[PDB]
């Protein structure tokens, strides 16, 4: 019901070192579906508000696509194939409107399917994640910041918020769930 696949990147804007996913998906997917695998790669929880800022290439004019709502395009409706093309290749996601993440999708390439391969998939990342609820780069850089000194007067309570457990650069892609 598809032949091609979209090579996507994926780069959370604003922190550096770069926190990147790589995925393919089917070329008929929608935004909806688009949206869902970015929650998935990024290991969010859908609590926020989403939108979509990309070229339309049958326009040349900046379309905003997102949940329907009665100017906005509708992600349901919206098919990637009718909007990413070789030369029209990146879109902005737009998560959580008070942290105000920021998703840089780019197409790298479309190929044909591969035989037995469940689509999506997430090939390549590098990072954790920022979690849900951080403060947006800023708030999350800032506890980065204090992890580099276990004396800093917050230090345990960037712990405790970010857990035991946390390391800001393990990824596996095996661990993404679609």
């Amino acid at each position: 019901t598809f032949e091609k696949v979209y090579h996507l990147k994926l780069s959370i804007k604003g922190i550096t070192p770069q926190i990147w996913r790589r995925i393919q998906v089917p070329e008929n997917y929608t935004f909806l579906d688009l949206h869902k695998a970015i929650q998935a790669v990024m290991d969010w929880e859908d609590y926020h508000l989403h939108e979509f800022e990309m070229v339309n290439p049958k326009t040349g004019m900046l379309d905003k696509i997102g949940a329907e709502g009665d100017p906005l395009v509708s992600e349901k409706k919206a098919k990637l194939s009718d909007y990413f093309t070789l030369e029209n290749k990146e879109a902005l996601y737009t998560y959580d409107f008070g942290d105000n993440w920021q998703v840089k999708v780019r197409l790298e390439k479309i190929l044909p399917r591969k035989e037995g391969v469940e689509y999506p998939i997430c090939t390549a990342g590098k990072r954790a994640a920022v979690p849900e609820d951080s403060g947006g780069v800023w708030g999350y850089e800032e506890m980065l910041e204090v992890l580099k000194d276990s004396e800093h007067e917050e230090y345990e309570d960037t712990v405790l918020w970010l857990g035991d457990d946390f390391d800001p650069e393990y990824f596996d892609p095996k661990d993404v769930s679609f």
